[PDB]
This record gives C-alpha cells, structure tokens and sequence, in this order.
C-alpha cells in the first residue's frame, strides 16, 4: 500500500515495468498502462496468471477469480476482470481521483534518459513528479553502469601502469575521471573490496584511493549504489519574515565580513535563500563568515562532493573553534582535523549522502550548480532548519548526466534551485571577483553574469587568445589537438615563464599528449572547477558543444589568478575573449 504519485489517493498498485514500481491508485494505474507498453502491475501480489505454465502478466488480460489471479485462458467461470471501468483491480478502490492529463509521468517512466527534453521535463513537472524523475533517472543511470564489461589486470607492467582485459559481449566505459571504479582480489568463495580507481589510456594509467601491489585476476567495475526512494521536495515552501528569525546577529562583527552584513540578515529574513558565487567572488569566506555573524546559530554546511565540504572545514579552521566543529564519514581520505561523526556538535560539515537525520538553525549547501534533484530531495529529508542557503554559480559546472547526448542541458534546468537562479535571478550576488586579471572578468562577466561582475585585480595584460584550429584526432571517447599543443609548446620556448602554468583543456586525452609534451600539469576544465592557479593554458580542442558550452569555458579561463593563454579552435568564443590576440608563428 502507498500514494499514487499523481493524485497522492491511497493505493495498493504499483507499476512493474516501471523500474521505480511507482504506486498508482486504480485511476491513475488504469491511465498509465492503456496509455503506455507499462502492463505488469504489482499488489499486496503480483497481477500475474497464479495458473500453472502460463505466461500472462500483462494487467489488460487479467481476471480475478476466487482470491487468485488467471488470464483469459484459464480463469474460472465465476471472475472479473482486472483491468476495466478506467480502473485497475486493488484496495481503495473508492477513493482515488485521476488527473486531467498523465501525459508527464508517462514520459518520466518511459524515456531512456539520451534526450535534453527528458531533463527539462524533470525539472518543470509537478514536485512529486521532481521527485519519481530523479528516482527513475539515479536508478536508470546505476542499472546503464552493470551493462558495462568487468576489466580485469592480465598484466601489471609498471607501478601506476596495468594491461586490462575486458568481459567480452559487453560494452567498455570510458577512461576518464567521470568513471570512478571499484577494484576487488579474488579470494576462496568471494572477493572483497580493495579501494576505488580511476583509469586514462596508456595498457592503462591507473589513479588509486589507497596503494597496493595489485596482481592478475584483480578486477573492476563501476560500483553502483541502490538508490532509495524520495519523500522531501526538492525546495521546501519559501517564506519571506519581517524581522530575522531564530537568529541572533552579533554585535560587534569584523571588517573581513561586513560586505555580507546585508546579504546575512536576508538570510535570516526567509526560510531559504540562493547566493550566486561567480569564480572567486568568495562564497565559502561568505559561508563561514555567516556563522560569525550568527554566533549561537548551529549551522550545518553541506556540499555534494567531500572535496567541497573539505574546503568549507579548511576555510572553517581559520575563523570557527575548532572544537565547536565535527566531519561527519560514513564507515577515500577526506579532512581530519574536527572530532569525526560528532552530530550534535555546533559546526557539522558533510556530503548529502552521509547527513544524518538532524534539525540546525542554518543548512549551507554549496556547488549548488553540482546537486541534483535528488540530492535536495535528500538535505530536506534528513535536515529540517530554520534557514536554508543554497550557495553555488549555474554559470559554472552541473553534475555529469553520463546517459545524455541529445541536446544541451541549460543552466535552469541543472536542479530545483538553479532552475530559481535563471528565471526569478538569485537573493544574493557575490558581484566582485578578487582572483582574475580584469580581462578574464570583463569576458565573462559579458558571457555568462549579465555585465554585473567588477574585477578587484587591473588588468594583468597577461592574458592572450590565438585562433588555431589545427589537427582533431579522436581516440575511442576523447579528442586529441596536437598542433594545438604544438602551438602551447612553441610560445613556452618563446615565454619559458610560463612553464610555471597549469594546462587546462575538455579532453582528458588532449591532457594525457600535453602532459608528455609540455610536463606542465593538466586539469579537464571539470577537475579544474575551485581551483585557482597563477598562470592557465586551454586548448579548445574541438569545436564541439561539449567544448563551446559556455558554462565550461566561464569555468576554464576563471582559474587564472595573473595570466592565460587560450589556444581556440572556435571563432564564437575567441571573438568573445577580449584578451591580447596573437598570430600564428
Ligand atoms: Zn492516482
Ligand atoms: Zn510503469
Ligand atoms: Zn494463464
């Protein structure tokens, strides 16, 4: 027994073609399988022909009689049907409402998750349909990750270098950091675990959570995690108050924190509020800095990723006493310098999926652009506070959606609250950038923040852009520029200051030949996303929309603090550059 997802009615149905096994009332059951190749339907049973060798599980083909249920074929003389009257056969068979069109969640059930239309459905749908989408989706992208081949180590050539082989009538996933696996040694009558890896073409080069001297027959999959089902929204219901609320603003403050004096007493003000952060603009000084400004406050910080919770606990380590805050691990190496698992501590910091069922005066959620539905759903399923403050930038990175490929995925249809961020704008801005020369700030402040972001630094005019298209080669899931890095390897002679620079560029495999090249270290603009360094040199690579999505390139030229050489590939973005154009020797 449960709630149709549609009309909430009580119901004893679900869906068993629908990988989540949705409830659904009779009306909305009825609706959704003469209406879609969704005809398995489970009860307190399974409406599935009880008789002996026959395959009828289709709910339109169905009768019960006696208290067991039979098809057409072998049902009794006294039966009937299963599935009439716009209704299908269960408990609560009274109340139960329907709704003018199922259309939504007909899509939601069925689509295979490829399209753009599938995400963007997900995100205007009605909030209960939020959260089934988020389900089906998390769901269908773990399941996509077991039709991948098991790899397994035939030969270990080096340390730090492997020869995989690969199960056979199976797909191989690609090798690049948005494929973490999970190792395991073969043992008497099972395998145990041996950390989590990361593989780049080489045999393979292999990146580890813990070392080891791992030998032949040692394999890896992509470890897959049983998604739960979703009961809290995504956002809770907005309330705007006249004074502050169950805070308690201190009275003396430091001149390090009284630019966010305004945007903390907003906070206080309503029940959640956005903060856009463009690159630099300093959120997690504003994120800390708002503990300071509320002092008795108990303010869970929360983040998607340990990385991020980690630099919320290193910048916490600087303003917050330390034994006022807990890291909270479940049972990969993240911060410990707080008691460790101290829920009741005033300062808690960790990932959505570890929270604890807790109440806090604030929750701070940060890379808000990274969350899912799914993981809003989960802060406000385990954390139920006076004041919500979802910090983040949906001009910079979203989580990876492995399973699309047709179409864009915009920035207002990244989760719940960047959705809020791109139609209704953010309660607050960050509006001045403190780590980019001018040139850098002036470009994207054009492309991406609405001319509303200032530059603190001058101009470095160390900033530069070439229009090279060069040579594309692709390997099996990446593409590769080498006269792009021909190019990046004739100014270093020309500038050897700049072997001191980090090489960014959207291909993993461009990174690989660069690093061979140039042993300048490289970072995919994903990997590089919170990272800061003096000088940045991006090859474009391609063309693609993988490479000219603006939201990668506000992240890629933001990483440089002094100067930037953008070797580019297409005339959209270069003409959108205003740096220092410079010929091609
Ligand atoms: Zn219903
Ligand atoms: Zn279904
Ligand atoms: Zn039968």
């Amino acid at each position: 027994v449960g709630a149709c997802v549609l009309c909430n009615s009580q119901t004893s149905l679900r869906c068993g073609a629908c990988i989540r096994r949705p409830f659904l009332c009779c009306k909305c059951c009825y609706d959704h399988v003469i209406s879609t190749s969704h005809k398995l339907v489970l009860s307190v049973n399974p409406y599935v022909c009880n008789a002996p060798g026959c395959d009828v599980t289709d709910v339109t083909q169905l009768y019960l009689g006696g208290m067991s249920y039979y098809c057409k074929s072998h049902k009794p003389p006294i039966s009937f049907p299963l599935c009439a009257n716009g209704q299908v056969f269960g408990l609560y068979k009274n109340t139960c409402v329907g709704s003018d069109n199922v259309t939504d969640f007909n899509a939601i059930a069925t689509c295979d998750w490829t399209n753009a239309g599938d995400y963007i459905l997900a995100n205007t749908c009605t909030e209960r349909l939020k959260l089934f989408a988020a389900e089906t989706l998390k769901a269908t992208e773990e399941t996509f990750k077991l039709s991948y081949g098991i790899a397994t180590v035939r030969e270990v050539l080096s340390d730090r270098e492997l020869h995989l082989s690969w199960e056979v009538g199976k797909p191989r996933p690609p090798l690049n950091r948005n494929y973490v696996f999970t190792g395991y040694r073969v043992t008497k009558n099972s395998k145990v675990q041996i950390g989590e890896y990361t593989f780049e073409k080489g045999a393979v080069v292999y990146r580890g959570t813990t070392t080891y001297k791992l030998n032949v027959g040692d394999y890896f999959v992509l470890t897959s995690h049983t998604v739960m089902p979703l009961s809290a929204p995504t956002l809770v219901p907005q309330e705007h108050y006249v004074r502050i609320t169950g805070l308690y603003p201190t009275l003396n403050i430091s001149d390090e924190f009284s630019s966010n004096v305004a945007n903390y007493q907003k906070v206080g003000m309503q029940k959640y509020s956005t903060l856009q952060g463009p690159p630099g603009t300093g959120k997690s000084h504003f994120a800390i800095g708002l503990a300071l400004y509320y002092p008795s406050a108990r303010i869970v910080y929360t983040a998607c990723s340990h990385a991020a919770v980690d630099a919320l606990c290193e910048k916490a380590l600087k303003y917050l006493p330390i034994d006022k805050c807990s890291r909270i691990i479940p049972a990969v190496e993240c911060f410990d310098k707080f008691k460790v698992n101290s829920t009741l501590e005033q300062y808690v910091f960790c990932t959505v999926n570890a929270l604890p069922e807790t109440t806090a005066d604030i929750v701070v959620f940060d890379e808000i652009s990274m969350a899912t539905n799914y993981d809003l759903s989960v802060v406000n399923a385990r954390l139920r506070a006076k004041h919500y403050v979802y910090i983040g930038d949906p001009a910079q990175l979203p989580a990876p959606r492995t399973l699309l490929t047709k179409g864009t995925l915009e920035p207002e249809y990244f989760n719940s609250v960047c959705r809020l961020m791109k139609t209704i704008g953010p309660d607050m801005f960050l509006g001045t950038c403190r780590r980019c020369p001018a040139e850098i700030v002036d470009t994207v402040s054009a492309l991406v923040y609405d001319n509303k972001l200032k530059a603190h630094k001058d101009k470095s005019a160390q900033c530069f852009k070439m229009f090279y298209k060069g040579v594309i080669t692709h390997d099996v899931s990446s593409a590769i520029n080498r006269p792009q890095i021909g190019v990046v390897r004739e100014f270093l002679t020309r500038n050897p200051a700049w072997r001191k620079a980090v090489f960014i560029s959207p291909y993993n495999s461009q990174n690989a030949v660069a690093s061979k090249i140039l042993g300048l270290p490289t970072q995919t603009v994903d990997s590089s996303q919170g990272s800061e360094y003096d000088y940045v040199i991006f090859t474009q690579t391609t063309e693609t929309a993988h490479s000219c999505n603006v939201n990668r390139f506000n992240v890629a030229i933001t990483r440089a603090k002094v100067g930037i050489l953008c070797i580019m590939s297409d005339r959209d973005l270069y003409d959108k550059l205003q740096f220092t154009s410079l010929e091609i020797p």
